[PDB]
């Protein structure tokens, strides 16, 4: 009646911009979770463990956040890159230091890794968005959650 | 390495305006979850438990959206005011009445209330949309969950 | 002092005609691809029989919920849907679900097909139903997100190389 | 010692009368499910949300019923057929009406279309019994099922 | 279309005599529920604990059966009596004493009316399953399950 | 073993036979409205039958709970109970349920008056009960607050304002 | 029908409207004190912040679960509760909470100030609850074990030993 | 008045030594079945190994909860299981599973064929039983539509076109 | 700001000396009964050992909690509880329990007078404590009652009718 | 840069000689569940319930046990034998005695019967532990949870 | 048939030498779950919450362990014993202090306690693992848990 | 008498440098395996991808609670752990796992390689870590234990007969 007559029928594929733009989020999304790890391992001092906890937190929103967006690339046909390489090579975000770091250290530092994962996705919503809406509102998911962690960290430093 | 140098990165702010439009949502979210649970006790009549229960329902839903609201805004870095004074002198909602009412007035008041609400905070969405889309996101799922709330409230008094 | 409005009546939003019957045109193909899905669930057979039974399931319930989100936001702007068998198989645009046992890779391509044009469906009403609510257009884009996840896990037992 | 010495051994198979049997329950089923959503969505009035939830577990119920059925006759290698146009030309049940309906419509329509639903099974479970006793023990469990549900329903309407 | 035409369709309803067996299962459980509780109270001495709990799973199987009878009679269009006046004087089961009892003595006390509850199902069960094969499948879930309860209490009791 | 005990033998708190006869009066109103409340559970019918139908299995589960916790706080303090069929309906001041089936409205008066009642039971016996054991008082505050809770739950159907 | 009450109309305990003002008393002070819970649980800075954060949601919870309780105690004696805001804003007995973001240590001695003034209301409306009726004495004694735990949980933050 | 029996020794339903006999039948044969099912679990390999792999865990959950039923059921019938490996080898009417790794498709077959049997081994006792004990019919009756349900799950992945 | 209060610092209710030295009487021989209860959880040994080894534990559960329960009552009022083990062992009122293996008929009986010896300590206790703070004393109530409930389960293993 | 340069990486292999090792195990594991389960239906008199329950958490210990060993061997490439015929005739366990047993005859037969168990892994954990420590972990875990059972089992008979 | 012909098979027994250590390892595990708990109570200042959970996470493994330790004893056919004076007169921790603690102090002091615990269980370990190793196991995971613990507490303190 | 020891300061066990890098070792190829897993997880394609594409993310699973498992015993024992991209990537003795897609059979047998890579690892150094701690060496053969088990449940898809 209102059937469509074809057997094979094609679904939404994403260009390779679209594709590249989502592979920018992916790879701040991973380096923002091995970041948080070895914050949550290395954090020492005052607040000690408030940190080390929220820390485990940040990393599990951030961990399904690039599940969900290297997922979203498969299922618009485009292919994702999470391997160390390719992570440590084309991340944006600013190099973890190594040792242990103060609890007030390492609120500053991770409030300023997850800042600049959030200025990723802040700066392909548009081109997202109007390619494909759907993606854009996983993006706007993901800016969310990250800006509620940065702020759930910030505030231990915060002085009023 | 595509690694950023700054070492502080900060994180995106909201306009006064964006702050005052949210401050809106928040009280009128606040000011329904209170008038709901007064609804919630009072409620009498034919059909009582169904109302009674659903109340509830509609009071998780709005303290929900009051505390994403209000985190919302100090995630953005603006400040929240739930406080019961600045509540009472600045929510749009009909006042609720005090002592017992029968399930069809509050049928009728809710029904009228909840849809305040909703009218709240569809006047402000474009210009929260147009600022911060991720939020407007969020004013989106309230609208929605509202709006199934009045319709699950309303339907009790529908004629034909 | 006061802020409270005086009226005693405030109305809700009512959706147009044309939104109503956008909204409509998802519902059909959501549960006409419920229907699907529950056909390829019983009758797949063969290579990866278990899988593939498994993930149609998954669909299904998907597609299941998607149905009762769009008909209940269908309530709450004052529309009326229609789920009934007879208005779904004479306005549903999916391509008939053949009968009989079919085999794993035919089910594959056969609901991936399905699916896409379910998910084109939503699509295609996408613009027109964001330009008159927002709120309605992002649970279209989580059906969205939801279905062609759904394709993907389906259709890659078919891609080769 | 007792093994049987053969490496092929034939499971029960339904003749395609049983299977043909079963078939009518099963379209029965799914139209009753596919009813009672319609229900749910469109019921108006007086005790509108108790018949709203009850028409849901009734759904659930049918629902499962349906791919019991269906999977069970998968098991002794018949064929179901659960497709929307073969329902629609098969199933015994009054077509439910369009519109919004009030409670007390919904209340007597629905309770006639589980009553034909029940009519169908017991119809056919003499001869289901007679060539497969566990058949029939499922059907059963459907009888029963769904009298319950006619019970829970129709009891609204009931006058005393 | 197959669809039928009429718009009232009756459910299955129970003869008086099918709805008078239905009420002796229903008073014998009942009476084995409260003989059970008054058991589980009063019994002291050698192996007490295990005889307790033992006997509230009892009770928990025999109050779910009351109501599974109860509410089958219900959806059939009979009317289930389970007040303490009708229980006293319609059960079949022999008086349960009053007082603190021994181990040994509830475990020959409980199995002697756990089987007189059996007995008076399987007395009924030929007559319903006649009249209404699903009746009699919740009968025979109840038998099973209550001659297991036999069993589980009497082991304690069993000499080699 | 500075501050030790050195008896072999230490007893409880022994319940007086006015303790065990005032925990018994509580006892057969308790299990009385438990097979009230499923009596009325599986016969109401009519307006709002599933709400009625629901909340009465809520009564009963809060009864039943009541009657085991009274019963053990009297085997506790070495009393006996008796919850037996013919002692209940011979000893309960409830009065009698109804047979056939009753109207909703019917039903929330009928039960009200017998939660009301198994309440008043239990009032009038709470002050006896506290100047000898303030343990088991609180047990039958439990009660009060519970039961009452549900008699408002229940009559609220059948207010007229 | 042996100690059968042969009444058709049992009524409830009712409550007297000292009573009746005594519950209201308290439930106003407990949804103050749910909303200031909420504002420091928003605005709150500074070190150790996110203890004191997750601390005052437990509060608030406690204090939301407290106000129903009240409410409907209030509501089975045939009392009637009003929790609206204008009310709650000009009855509450509790100090006003200050706008803007505010320190952990100053949150931290504002909170328990505030805890203690509800705490406070209880202890001076409990013994002529207790007086009239003992159940709801207990309820109001549970409420203050506990909200003075929560105000040793968020004072013990700013001891200096 | 009084409809309640005299006697203080009640005796429970007793299998005859045939019925007994037909159980044990089932018994063996459910136990052979979940031995088979854990070493097809074990030593399956090839394509879509994870699948059937889990499936027959699965199986083995069903015939190991359907064993401790009839074992149970005989006891509650005063008749007596015996589940021993010896008995078991030397009564059961399955083909013994080959020893070593089996391919998918083997396994497939080989356990489609046992569980094939286990169900005839119900269905050629079930009139028998039946007609002594209708109650116990109906467990059969669950086992035999739970493990036809296996069958099929496992036998598709080798059913073509 | 009609009926606030306009203090700065507002305190809150604070023990006496005397309520802190009847809380730390019930502290002590709480914790010691919850040491007394797992050495004979380890320890029993004979007839009806597995009930005996479970309900142990239960009553062990229960006193721990019971403890905690009491010295973060303490903390709230401003008391200080002291739980450790020389405290404990040099002021506990509880009977030594005996080392080595002992039958479950010697720790029924030992065990039960231990639970009484330490309901005691509470019941001898609970006017003063009730007279100072009534929500106190429904604490003690509750344990009270927990562990009498305790003794019952446990002495009625040994008891001879 | 430390990455090895290699595309085929061999795994760790279990000698023959360490699956027929892990083969003791596996059939005593295989026969104790089987003779806890006979135990579990027949166990008769005194305390009947606790051995009835405890038999099944032996039950359940021994089946989690027997996954966990013939796993481990396919993990290193061993091929495990469950079956009824090679339990039968390669178990060291005593033959569990048909018919009804008493609790005090249940709890010394299955003591024995667990005890024998454990000797087989005492008897094998030195050779097993010298070629993979790890396989010696699991074997240690079920002395362990195998022990714990003997001492739950047998204090029932225990006189002091 | 490989089966054995021995009626009663005895179990592992352990010396008295190992049963000495374990006793050790008891004592010390029942101290720092009541030192634990007085800590938990009584620690005041600043971080005092984290403190106050962290503790009860301690006093929960210390439980749990000394219950494991007094059961394993148990199985080898040793004699725990976890009476409140022969803990205090036998424990090698040094005494924790009464009264109000600073969460600096409290950090302190019950990291040295856990320490002395852990010290306890690694100087026995050898004796152990030479005579059972799956006891040594049990001591190992005590050992893993407890520095976890000492970590996780400690990093309060810990200066840069 | 008093066994308690005197010092108020009792140091912690230190791990050797060596120590701290063989742990080093076995961090790094766990995360790697993590990312790697992840990878295929996403890219895999082709017959039986279903099963791979869920088995593999339990491999990842594992892998994950192994790392942050040896990275604070690393910390436990006063070692610091590197987890950073750059560091893993320099460091990793692991293959690089292939760009783009890649059939399931080719995962198979690269991630089965990618396994005993890491496998290897640990037990590589598995002798010098038991040596100095053997609570260590426990965690690395749980570690063993759970990787070789993946390795199996899909190596197995690819082998024959
Ligand atoms: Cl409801
Ligand atoms: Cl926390
Ligand atoms: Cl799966
Ligand atoms: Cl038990
Ligand atoms: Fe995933
Ligand atoms: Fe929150
Ligand atoms: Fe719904
Ligand atoms: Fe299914
Ligand atoms: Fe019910
Ligand atoms: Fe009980
Ligand atoms: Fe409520
Ligand atoms: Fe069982
Ligand atoms: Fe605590
Ligand atoms: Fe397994
Ligand atoms: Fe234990
Ligand atoms: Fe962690
Ligand atoms: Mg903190
Ligand atoms: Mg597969
Ligand atoms: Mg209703
Ligand atoms: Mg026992």
């Amino acid at each position: 009646s209102a059937r469509r007559t074809e057997s094979d029928i094609q679904g939404f594929h994403a260009t390779p911009e679209f594709g590249g733009n989502l592979q920018k989020v992916l790879v701040d999304l991973i380096e923002l979770s091995l970041q948080g790890k070895q914050a949550h391992w290395n954090v020492v001092g005052s607040n000690f463990r408030d940190l080390h906890l929220q820390l485990d937190e940040l990393v599990d929103f951030a961990r399904e956040g690039s599940d969900t967006i290297a997922e979203r690339m498969r299922a618009l046909d485009a292919v994702p890159d999470g391997r160390s390489d390719t992570v440590a090579a084309t991340t944006t975000l600013p190099e973890f230091p190594a040792f242990e770091r103060s609890t007030a250290d390492v609120v500053d530092l991770i409030t300023t890794r997850i800042n600049a994962t959030v200025d990723t996705i802040r700066r392909v919503d548009d081109a997202v968005d109007a390619e494909d809406p759907s993606t854009a509102d996983l993006l706007d998911g993901l800016i969310d959650g990250l800006e509620k962690q940065a702020w759930l960290i910030r505030s231990e430093n915060r002085k009023v």
